[PDB]
């Protein structure tokens, strides 16, 4: 019923795969209020061709139809019903009936690394609102892993627990975003557990979420023992857009969608090249979405890769690509990142942070005692040789950025109590979390 | 015809019940053996294979399950896992408990037995957390094996605070929620902060499932009547067994005893019988992965197998747990579930939800939040009601709304962020790393 990868020898195969849902998808999406309105006095686009016609759908508009505005169906259909991180004034609803959910689980599910039955699977992204963490869950379950629900950002799960729970269960697979791995990475050491050798039987980690460079995506696979470090790209509205090839680059599922590079300056939308990444998902029923702009800045190839899936790669500048000016230089996170990140590894920097002033970089990282002053040393003459801009750069102790009460504290996961005896804390009476 | 497992109705009598009981224990002896523990326990010795043998069968203890952490208990390869979850309590001590899709289905089917009924039309909140505890994965494989639209609020979460929750009750029309009776109040008391009255501005709720906290009756009445007197429906469970008994509509909780034998222990006499007062103990009949003989969760329960207007031929179970035990304050013996009563006993206008005792030897200190006019009045009263019903000594103080739970609690608002490491010069970089 969905296309698997192997199903097209070519990129004319390819483009017919997503021709042929077309007529489907434009129905579908007229069904929802917002769309109905937007064609609404006119006739609406019905064919493939009609397809080049169809405007662009904002962000902007998915808060102004909250709730249900962009809903096609009927809420008996509906599964699940999720709403985007980032702003909570302003929510973003996204909503899959089973089916759609179906189509979800196997965009995830295509890692190059297998998810298999043989697999303890921790789940260490947040389930609050949020589809990330199911989404992980419904593939582990589609795939026969076992699955660990560690959420993230709660209370009953803090970074202690769940390096407790990597080491006794023997657990094979993660999915976390790239500064948990860090994390979980700090959190083992101060639980006297080493990432490079203590977790024999972990053999991938999955990440997104955050823009990853390459060189931080090596050094996490080489904290980790040089086991695969494997992205994906992704939103609450969209699902997996993009999974990582045994090289190392992100292909587009584009057997699923419908992928196009928006150029907001000429509101122009090209199938390559530079620009904001434009998705129009092919199997969903309950929440159509046309020419949907993530407003992510993304470099799209189509470039024949070592791989062989015959699929376009993309590359996820997002913010870490908007350049600010210190001085003479433009600096994204991305650049600073790669500098960062070629410290050397016996240094053990992971945590850090800039902040752009127009005239210099304020930049600040742990790193122990005996290596900072090399360490901040490096970093300058590798900022000096690669940006020439000024530069602050302030090496701190470890526990600094990150306190070590957030790698190695453990909470009880109380119930509420209201009577108690004379020598107990009753300030957990009904704030317990 | 084509389901393996009892339904409400396949049993007209108690020794019937008792045959659908009888007839899987050779299967869940067999199975029990497969895991370490049992066949570790059995080792030298003649295993019990047969129902009869199943009255000889030594109880497992929450210690046993401490000691196997994490998989003594495991009767299958582990690929078969679907889950894997530990309990609330001490972290220091973790209980591991793991299920299979099949274990999962009989456990969702449980949950799933709400006499509100749950339906395509519902639009259900799962307010408990999602964090290696079952209670949040429950509800949800529940809503989903019904078709109910599941909105996911986990609990505990920096993502979902109460502001968050009671927008979405309001805008989502929700029509069924699950979580612990303490969050109903606190969803109660944010959704007055945010200007919306419980009992008249959420029209489309029409039923609100709890456990997790020992529960009086009086307690449960004045929920109802917040939220606008819809039903609060109880059910009970733990980590290891899934749900072992829900509520009826004439609001006492049954035992599942279809899914699993139910024994009270005496720690006394040190006796097993299959009613009167003591500690739960559990035969689960439809697992694979876990299998437990003759669990001993240690709650304190009264089960009675005494007729209920409801009918449903199931013994009925009301759980003391830890608000039965009594502390003595001179010749006075106080428990939490007494206290309860006469807390939410107060009128309801006074507002009196939040609140908390300790007990010294020689005096009960209390102390509730309530409204400034009706304070005097709350403290009075309710000292008036100790004095009749405990004649304990007590100092109760009433205080101001914000002192117990923080207005922060109720309104704050918090982005769902994402690590970020370049800052423009106006930003706060403390959110760089510790983004939560
Ligand atoms: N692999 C990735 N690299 C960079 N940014 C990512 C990646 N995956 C997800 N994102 C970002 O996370 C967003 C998803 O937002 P949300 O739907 O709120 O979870 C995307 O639109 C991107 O901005
Ligand atoms: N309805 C209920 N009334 C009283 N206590 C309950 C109820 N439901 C659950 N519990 C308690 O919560 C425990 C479950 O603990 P856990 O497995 O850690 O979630 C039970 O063994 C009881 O102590
Ligand atoms: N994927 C995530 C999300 O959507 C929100 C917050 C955190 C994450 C993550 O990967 O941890
Ligand atoms: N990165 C994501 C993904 O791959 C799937 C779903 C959500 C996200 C996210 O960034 O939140
Ligand atoms: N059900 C719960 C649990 O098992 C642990 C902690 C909290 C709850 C709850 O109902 O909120
Ligand atoms: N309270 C519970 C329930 O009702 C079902 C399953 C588990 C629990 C729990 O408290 O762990
Ligand atoms: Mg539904
Ligand atoms: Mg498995
Ligand atoms: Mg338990
Ligand atoms: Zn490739
Ligand atoms: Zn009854």
């Amino acid at each position: 019923s969905r296309p698997e990868l192997g199903d097209w020898s070519s990129p004319a195969e390819l483009a017919e795969l997503q021709r042929s849902q077309l007529p489907r998808v434009l129905a579908q999406a007229l069904r929802s209020p917002f769309y109905a309105a937007r064609y609404r006095g006119t006739t609406p686009p019905r064919t493939a061709d009609d397809f080049a016609g169809v405007e662009v759908t904002a962000k902007q508009d998915l808060r102004d139809q909250y709730p249900f505005g962009m809903l096609a169906v009927g809420r008996e259909h509906l599964a699940t019903y999720h709403e985007s991180s980032g702003t909570a004034g302003e929510p973003t609803a996204s909503y899959y009936t089973e089916e759609d959910w179906t189509d979800l689980a196997e965009r995830f599910a295509r890692k190059w690394t297998g998810i298999h039955p043989s697999d303890t699977f921790l789940v260490r992204t947040p389930y609050g609102l949020v589809i990330t963490g199911h989404l992980a869950q419904a593939a582990g379950r589609l795939r026969g892993a076992t699955v660990v629900p560690g959420d993230a950002r709660s209370l009953a799960t803090p970074l202690s627990r769940m390096v407790r729970v990597l080491k006794t269960l023997d657990v094979t697979l993660t999915w976390c975003n790239p500064t948990e791995i860090t994390m979980l990475a700090a959190a083992a050491k101060a639980a006297g557990l080493r990432p490079d050798q203590d977790f024999p039987h972990l053999r991938a980690m999955f990440t997104a979420a955050e823009p990853l460079t390459e060189v931080r995506r090596r050094r996490l696979s080489e904290i980790w023992g040089g086991i695969p470090v494997v992205e994906e790209y992704g939103s609450t509205e969209t699902g997996t857009i993009a999974g990582q090839c045994p090289e190392g680059r992100m292909h587009l599922w584009a057997d699923r969608a419908i992928f196009e590079v928006y150029d907001p300056r000429t509101g122009t939308l090209s199938e390559a090249g530079r620009g904001q990444m434009v998705v129009t998902p092919l199997y969903r029923d309950a929440m159509p979405l046309l020419r949907y702009n993530l407003a992510d800045d993304v470099e799209v190839s189509t470039d024949p890769c070592g791989c062989g899936w015959l699929l376009p790669t993309v590359t996820v500048l997002g913010r870490a690509g908007t350049g600010h000016r210190i001085g003479p230089a433009t600096v994204t996170q991305q650049r600073l990142e790669e500098l960062v990140f070629s410290l050397p590894a016996a240094y053990e920097v992971m945590f850090w942070r800039a902040k752009a002033h127009p005239d210099v970089l304020e930049l600040e990282f742990e790193a122990p005692e005996p290596v900072r002053q090399r360490a901040v040393k490096e970093l300058g003459a590798a900022l000096d040789r690669e940006l020439g801009v000024p530069h602050r750069i302030t090496g701190l102790a470890p526990g600094t950025l990150v306190p070590a009460e957030a790698l190695t504290a453990q909470r009880d996961i109380l119930k509420a109590r209201y009577l108690f005896a004379e020598d107990e804390d009753w300030d957990k009476a009904v704030m317990y979390f």
